[PDB]
């Protein structure tokens, strides 16, 4: 089943959006705010 608790909670620091995985924040970090540049 897709949905249950068994899960990690990750966080933006540039726009507050919550996220299920650190690779799927960092996939969102790195398209909409790369602080690399
Ligand atoms: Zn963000």
């Amino acid at each position: 089943g897709s949905s249950g608790s068994s899960g990690i909670k990750q966080h933006c620091r540039f726009c507050k959006k919550k996220y299920s995985d650190v690779k799927n924040l960092i996939k969102h970090i790195r398209d909409a705010h790369d602080p690399q540049d």
